[PDB]
Order: C-alpha cells, then structure tokens, then sequence
DNA sequence: CCAATACCAGTCC
DNA sequence: GCGGACTGGTATTGGG
C-alpha cells in the first residue's frame, strides 16, 4: 500500500492571512472567546511567527497576550474555515476515490493504484501541494509511506509547507529508533506509562507480556502499537463510521434552573440532528459537566429509532434525573446519540 | 441473583 | 477545561 497524507499548515490562522494579506509577516493568533468573562477562552492556533514568540494552541488568551501583547488576536470563524476545508477536500477527491477525511485539516489518500512507487508518489504530492496553493493559496504538508501511521509521522516531521517520504527501509529503522512518544495516539500521559514499563521505541512493545501492556494502556492501544512494531498495521483508507454523535456546550453561567439550562440542551440536540443527517439513533445520553468539573450522565436505550421530537422530550426527563440525583450546579450540558439503525 | 446495562473517568488530538 | 468521540473499568439493576 502507498498512502499519501495531507495536513494543512497552521490552518485557521493561514485562512485569516488569505482573507487579509495585510496580516502576513505579522504574528497572528486565532482564538476561542468564551465570554464567561473578559478575554476568557483559549488559543485555537497561531501562525509560525506567533509561535516563535511563545504562543501556541491551547494556552489561555489571557496568557497569550501577557506573552505576546504585540500579536493580532482574531476570533475563530470556524464556518469560514470549514468552507475552505470542504473545497480542498473536494480537490483531493480528484486524486483518489479512496479518501479518508480525518479532520478539518487532515486527509489520507490511498494511492496504491494511482502510482507505482514512492518516486511517483512524491511527484503526486508536489502536484497536490501546487494545486491547493494555486486554488486556495493554502500551503500544506504531505507525508507519504506504506500506511496511515507513518504517512502522518512523515508529515509531522516535514511541516510546515513540506513533503516527506518514509520508505520501507526507513519504516524498519523508525520502529527501532523513533521515540514512541512521536507515534500518533501516544500523548504525554501514555508515553510516560510506557517509559515506566521500559518501552521507549515501538520495537520495545514486544519485550513485555501483552497482559502487562494491555493492563497499562488498554487492549486497543496495545494491539495498535504491537501491529505497528511488527509492521503489520494496514488499516484501510476510508472515512470512519462514527459510533456516536452529539454536542455538549458550556453555559454562560452555572445553574440548576431547568429552564435556564433547557435552551442550551435543545440547541445541542439541534446541532446533533444536523450532524446525524439520515442516521437514526436508538440511544440518547444527556451529559452534564458540574461546577467542579465532574461529568454526570443519564441515558436511555430504546428498542427503536429516536426522532428529533422524542429526543427533545426524553432529554428533559434525563436532565431532571441529573438535577434530582446530583445537587451541584451544572456548567456544561449536552447530548450524545449512539446505536444507529 | 448476576449478566446485562448504566455510569463515568480517562485519553487522544 | 473551548470540545468530539472512543475506551474500558466499576456500579447498578431487571426479569414479567
Ligand atoms: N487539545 C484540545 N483541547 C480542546 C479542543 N477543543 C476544546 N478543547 C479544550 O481544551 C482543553 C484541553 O486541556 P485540558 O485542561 O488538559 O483538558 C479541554 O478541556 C477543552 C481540541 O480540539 N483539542
Ligand atoms: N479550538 C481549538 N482548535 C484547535 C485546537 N487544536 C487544533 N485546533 C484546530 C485549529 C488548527 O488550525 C488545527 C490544528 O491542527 P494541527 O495540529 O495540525 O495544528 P495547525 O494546523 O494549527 O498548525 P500546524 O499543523 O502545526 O502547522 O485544528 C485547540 O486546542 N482548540
Ligand atoms: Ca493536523
Ligand atoms: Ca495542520
Ligand atoms: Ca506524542
């Protein structure tokens, strides 16, 4: 298999630069303003100039400004970003029928039957990069390898505005030499657990008994790493079928007032049914985050489909149950739908 | 009952 | 701690 992965560079901020060329060369920080109070919220992304001066995704806007008062701070316009994204994804569909949209700015193409080797793949990667730049003025990074995981690792290594092939011999070398913390799916918390077990590289995952590994990180992640280490990973390129779909929102203020909370819950349900499209759920869960940041959920599974109308009325009953059985104020409220017909 | 179900903490990016 | 979605461990419960 030959997999080509495309990851758009500093995507949100780059879109803002496209829409305002006056911003280029300036530090640009795109932000999620929460509005629970002043300048509350977090950095969604920053361009590479802003990162140079200490601002990165996830930090509080409050801290970002203290850090880089000099930057241009912009509200997230996700609807605008989604439109650019959708057009780019349609461009990519032209290069292969076998496409997997992983997120608003990432997609994998299975080009096994489109090119004969990694030389032609590299060439296709350049064509893709040029076309996206020509049509949307967005730079992207391309990663190419024998499976999805190494194609992404390649992009991670080459960004931004890059292209990289990890060929079959390099896959073998990296199984031995790559810090396992750099494997997709392994965050800092998981990397640390592995380090305690004596695992620093993919190849090390085989030095331990499965039950010990599975007991530390779970069976799913254990089989994932083991497959990678044995170079057997070969997951098909295709859009994932979601097992659940929902929406949970932060409220303007904490509350236990049923009718102060209902409007957020109901909007959550509306956004959920838009996302659901033609999928019909058999299960609904109302999910609350309390004032001190615990989660409480109450669900119901039916032996049949739940239309939007039954979702509304049942969600009320489930919310009442949360409020009856937990005396804390609620901070976030929403719904998740699952068990599709 | 206790297997089936419900809850819900943890994890990724 | 803005958030969607999935995983898997532990608590609760329904049968009729
Ligand atoms: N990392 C990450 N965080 C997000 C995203 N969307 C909203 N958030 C918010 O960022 C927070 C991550 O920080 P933690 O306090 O460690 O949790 C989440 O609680 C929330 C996202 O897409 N990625
Ligand atoms: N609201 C919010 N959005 C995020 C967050 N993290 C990433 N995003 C969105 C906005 C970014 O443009 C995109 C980030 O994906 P990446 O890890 O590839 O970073 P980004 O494209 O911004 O920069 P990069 O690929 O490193 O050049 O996804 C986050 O923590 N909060
Ligand atoms: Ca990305
Ligand atoms: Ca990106
Ligand atoms: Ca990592």
């Amino acid at each position: 298999m030959i997999v080509l992965f495309v990851d758009f560079d500093y995507f949100y901020a780059q879109v803002e630069e496209v829409l305002n060329p006056s911003l280029k060369g300036k530090p640009v920080v795109v932000c999620v303003f929460s509005g629970r109070f002043e300048d509350s919220g977090a950095v969604a992304t920053a361009n590479y100039e802003a990162r140079k001066f200490g601002v990165k995704a996830g930090i509080p806007i409050v801290e970002a400004k203290k850090i880089l008062p000099n930057a241009v701070y912009l509200p997230m316009r996700k609807e605008v970003y989604q439109q650019v994204s959708s057009r780019i994804m349609n461009l990519l569909r032209e290069y292969s029928e076998k496409i997997e949209i992983a997120s608003i700015d990432e997609a994998y193409l299975d080009i096994s039957d489109k090119v004969r080797d990694y030389r032609e793949a590299y060439n296709l990667g350049l064509e893709i990069k040029n076309k996206i730049l020509e049509k949307e003025k967005i730079t992207v990074t391309v990663g190419i390898s024998k499976n999805k995981v190494f194609a992404k690792i390649a992009a991670d290594m080459a960004k931004p505005n890059g292209i990289k092939v990890i060929d079959d011999e390099e896959v073998k070398r990296l199984i031995r030499e790559l810090d396992i913390a750099d494997v997709p799916g392994i965050g800092n918390i998981t990397a640390e657990k592995l380090k305690k077990l004596g695992i620093n590289k993919l190849v090390d995952t085989l030095s331990i008994e499965f039950d010990k590994l599975k007991g530390m990180i779970g069976e799913a992640k254990a089989k994932y790493l083991i497959s990678l280490a044995r170079d057997e990973y070969n997951e098909p390129i295709r859009t994932r079928v979601r097992k659940s779909i929902g929406r949970i929102v932060t409220m303007k203020r904490n509350s236990r007032n049923l009718e102060e909370i209902k409007p957020y819950l109901f909007r959550a349900i509306e956004e959920s049914y838009y996302k659901l499209d033609k999928r019909i759920p058999k299960a609904i869960h109302v999910v609350a985050v309390t004032e001190d940041l615990d989660i409480v959920s109450r669900g119901r599974t039916f032996p049949h489909g739940i239309s939007k109308e039954t979702a509304y009325s049942e969600s009320v009953k489930l919310l009442q149950k949360i409020l009856e059985e937990d005396e804390r104020k609620i901070r976030r409220i929403g719904v998740r739908f699952s068990k599709f017909i």
